[PDB]
Parts: C-alpha cells; sequence; structure tokens
C-alpha cells in the first residue's frame, strides 16, 4: 500500500535528475527498479542522516528529540544553506523558541514545494511552536 504523492520507481524531474521515493537523489539510484516502502524509508534514513551530519554542529543545546526530528525535516526540504535554517538554529540556540515559532508561521501558506519525507511542514510547526507556548 503505497504512500500518497511517493514515487516508487525512479522518474526524472523538470531539471533532468533522476529521483525517487521521498525526493531521494543521487548516483545509488537503480534505474527501473520498483522501490518497497521499506527501502524508501531507507533512503529517507540516508538523506536524513547527511542532513544531520551537516547541521548538528550547529546545534548548541540539548534539545526534545520530537524537535531534532522536526529540524532535520525541515533542513531536509528547506536547504542547509539557506537562511532560514541559519535563523532557526540560531534561535532555537539562544532559547527563543517563541522566535523560532513565529519564523516558521510565515510560511504556513506558502504552499510550494512536495514536502518531502513522513513528516508534514504542519507538523514540524506543531513540533517547535508547541514548546514555545
Amino acid at each position: 500500500d503505497g504512500l500518497e504523492g511517493v514515487s516508487y520507481i525512479p522518474y526524472k524531474d523538470i531539471v533532468g535528475v533522476w529521483t525517487v521515493c521521498h525526493g531521494h537523489t543521487g548516483k545509488d539510484i537503480m534505474l527501473g527498479k520498483t522501490y518497497t516502502k521499506a527501502e524508501c524509508k531507507a533512503l529517507l534514513n540516508k538523506d536524513l542522516a547527511t542532513v544531520a551530519r551537516q547541521i548538528n554542529p550547529y546545534i548548541k543545546v540539548d534539545i526534545p528529540e520530537t524537535m531534532r526530528g522536526a529540524l532535520y525535516s525541515f533542513v531536509y526540504n528547506v536547504g542547509a544553506g539557506n537562511f532560514r535554517t541559519s535563523t532557526l538554529l540560531r534561535k532555537i540556540n539562544q532559547g527563543d523558541i517563541k522566535g523560532a515559532c513565529d519564523q516558521l508561521r510565515r510560511w504556513t501558506y506558502a504552499g510550494g514545494k512536495q514536502w518531502k519525507g513522513l513528516m508534514t511542514r504542519r507538523e514540524i510547526e506543531r513540533e517547535i511552536c508547541l514548546w514555545g507556548q
């Protein structure tokens, strides 16, 4: 029972890049292969671990494990080099969770990319914002 909006067979995106599962790209993709749900989750695990490797040095405080997972999903979608990522991490490091929530809530109705992964953008907002309350 495949998830809505997940392609289990690799396809070329608009800019010509092979993609599969939760927006996975990379030289590891097997063209023509029908991926299982478990394999798609393994690719997501691999991609989020890569995000974590990039941003962990910039997370300087202990945070709830749910907030951590939310941050990895955020960065996976928005990009580690985006100023939005830098400002979000800085606010969390400072304990300005309300400020982090405010930042995220500007984008609630943007509605751009398909958010990739098993979390939704609203779930990320909820995770950070519910700690600000």
